[PDB]
């Protein structure tokens, strides 16, 4: 009854893109939603790292010393796109610092170290199951998890489940209040999303997000919590893919889909 009260031209947008776009957006005040391909699976790519940091925070509720624990690593941990952890190879970083790097710079070495700590892909999947997400699956470590093969359900979720889980973790009760705010603060400090959902959000609204860019099959994504002033927050996810391995992703398409989602919710920007 409250889903897609106002139609938006998502189909034309994905046709111009040459692929598929999946969108879920939730107005947490009224419960109204915008939904387009929202229950289809799309590759997570690096966007799993946000949920990874939330899983670390959940663990820290029972292990008070976890976040400040210092983690040393060898040069063999430094895989492509490890922009923060490469600067601390000779010193180590704390679990909290690795989590922030994974979220805010999509740092691969940091994500791998944290995934190892949580028991690998199955451990992160188990955390998602524990908050009621039955759709998310992480199956591989990097870098193969980003292969984005058409029809492959490994390392995928749906826009809807991503949004529902993000809501639970940032606004709901899945994390204790201090950890919830820390997760929000990490998302707010993300540096990689300025041309995606944030590009559709007025500068005077708060917003946190996590991006993903698989590098193949036109596959890229972003999810975000947005706090418009004077009304309840909006949670949304925008995922893309495309049929050919060399199809390029588009940041502009993600921003445009986010704009349409906000318009469909009647959120004035
Ligand atoms: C995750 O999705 C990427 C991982 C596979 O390395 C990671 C890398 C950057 S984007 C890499 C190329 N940049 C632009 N096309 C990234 C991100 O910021 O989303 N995540």
């Amino acid at each position: 009854m409250l889903t897609n009260l106002v139609a938006e031209p998502f189909a034309k947008l994905e046709q111009d893109f040459g692929g598929s776009i999946g969108v879920y957006a939730m107005d947490t005040g009224s419960g109204a939603t915008v939904s387009y391909r929202a229950e289809e699976r799309f590759p997570l790519c690096s966007s799993f790292k946000g949920f990874l940091a939330a899983a670390v925070l959940a663990r820290s509720q029972q292990q008070a010393d976890l976040l400040d624990t210092p983690i040393r690593y060898g040069k063999n941990a430094l895989v492509p796109w490890s922009p923060i952890s490469e600067k601390y190879l000779t010193t180590g970083m704390t679990v909290a610092e690795l989590s922030a790097a994974a979220v805010q710079y999509s740092d691969n070495a940091a994500a791998n170290l944290l995934l190892k700590e949580l028991g690998g892909p199955a451990g992160l999947t188990a955390f998602m199951r524990s908050i009621g997400d039955t759709t998310f699956r992480l199956d591989r470590w990097q870098l193969e998890l980003n292969s984005a093969i058409p029809g492959d359900a490994r390392d995928t979720s749906s826009p809807r489940a991503v949004t529902e889980s993000l809501q639970k973790l940032t606004l709901g009760s899945a994390l204790a209040a201090p950890q919830r705010q820390q997760f929000v603060d990490w998302l707010k400090g993300n540096t990689t999303g300025n041309h995606r959902i944030r590009a559709a959000v007025p500068a005077d609204w708060a917003v946190g997000d996590k991006t993903g860019t698989c590098g193949v099959y036109g596959t890229a994504n972003d999810y975000a919590v947005v706090w418009p002033t004077g009304r309840a927050p909006i949670v949304l996810a925008v995922y893309t893919r495309a049929p050919n391995k060399d199809d390029k992703h588009s940041e502009a398409v993600i921003a445009a889909a986010a704009r349409l989602a906000l318009e469909g919710l009647g959120v004035n920007g």
